């Protein structure tokens, strides 16, 4: 099966998918972030960051307080399964993640931690 999906993400908060699903017989995963636009990554930047549904928050909540300085995530986050940096327009990220780190059975999230951006840009990603 395939194993990378390619996700952008705009200026005006809009991307191209909202659910990913990784083969089961893939060994990596790898996710392509690129994103179209003009605004620099202090004003509008994006990452992808993968946790568990039930990590999703602190992860979001902890990453607004550590700053535009650690790319919006707390230093030594545990809870992060895998991320790309955090992005600005015309730029791009890609992050290539061992498979064995996900469960089939768990549940797990995508989003983006730049502050308030959680609240439209993030997805469900399944292990089937
Ligand atoms: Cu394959
Ligand atoms: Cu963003």
């Amino acid at each position: 099966a395939e194993c990378s999906v390619d996700i952008q993400g705009n200026d005006q908060m809009q991307f191209n998918t909202n659910a990913i699903t990784v083969d089961k017989s893939c060994k990596q995963f790898t996710v392509n972030l690129s994103h179209p636009g003009n605004l620099p990554k202090n004003v509008m930047g994006h990452n992808w960051v993968l946790s568990t549904a039930a990590d999703m928050q602190g992860v979001v909540t902890d990453g607004m307080a550590s700053g535009l300085d650690k790319d919006y995530l707390k230093p030594d986050d545990s809870r992060v399964i895998a991320h790309t940096k955090l992005i600005g327009s015309g730029e791009k990220d890609s992050v290539t993640f061992d498979v064995s780190k996900l469960k089939e059975g768990e549940q797990y999230m995508f989003f983006d931690t730049f502050p308030g951006h959680s609240a439209l840009f993030k997805g469900t990603l399944t292990l089937k």
